[PDB]
């Protein structure tokens, strides 16, 4: 957790001054601002040592955790509805879920085969979608005109689940 | 706009069949699903030619238009408030705006100097932030515990506005 070699010198220096005596983890941390200033440049690599921040290296960042979202210029909502409602394309997985779940209803299209971001924007753009979300596992999710936000965080698109549990 | 060389053959073929006679741009487009099927693989590169989708190359995608958003594991809201409320760090620009504007109040921290995404996550993580948004101009925006969503789309962080008008 704590990087002892980098932090042992400076981290102890604050402790002698008696800073960083307050745990943010439960309750208010009055000293938190003072503790950060005493650490200075080492706060990023040493806030764990004083308990002010989560341990540095414990989780292996799944690729799905990142997604990149852009809003398409000049959306064409009528097209998006027309291609969604009817017998959908096999390449397309269509999910409608209640709007504001991610935080009437929000409908998104999940492309099957994994694709590059630039293709994903183009494919959504050809669909008239208001927005697209690109998971860093490379799953592509077009966002319908109705949807308030960026749609579901779930990597629900078939034939590219790499980056998900089991 | 239209890529004549790729699309002239196939696009005309649908027109002879009398598909793609309906404009999505105003009103319902009944034929839109049929038009896409007739184009098939060329829909991405040729939907513009039939008017079903926006012209291919007209806008120079600003870097700020993309942003990548991840939700931090194990946020520490007390720390985020403590370092925000008081006399803020010069490196940090603190913006509070009403919550749900982007779609009580949402507070975000805009790092000054432009930084890599991995540093941006770490810097937000040391701050206890629930989430971070990284603009592809490389501006970094930590997201406060209060904020419902991913915070402001604006690239409001000082000393890295590259990717914005004028």
């Amino acid at each position: 957790g704590c990087n002892k070699a980098l932090c042992a010198s400076d981290v102890s220096k604050c402790l002698i001054q008696e800073l960083c005596q307050c745990r943010p983890g439960e309750g208010n941390c009055s000293c938190c601002k003072e503790c950060m200033l005493c650490l200075g440049a080492l706060w990023d690599e040493c806030c764990d040592c004083v308990g002010m921040c989560n341990p540095r290296n414990y989780s292996d960042t799944p690729p799905t955790s990142k997604s990149t979202v852009e809003e398409l210029h000049e959306p064409i909502p009528s097209l998006f509805r027309a291609l969604t409602e009817g017998d959908t394309q096999l390449n397309w997985n269509i999910v409608s879920f209640p709007v504001a779940e991610e935080l009437h209803m929000c409908t998104v299209v999940y492309f099957d085969d994994c694709m590059s971001i630039h293709q994903c924007k183009i494919s959504c753009e050809s669909m008239g979608a208001s927005k697209y979300r690109w998971f860093h596992n490379a799953c592509c999710e077009c966002i319908g005109p109705e949807c308030i936000d960026y749609g579901s965080k779930t990597v629900k698109c078939m034939n590219c689940m790499f980056g998900t549990k089991h």
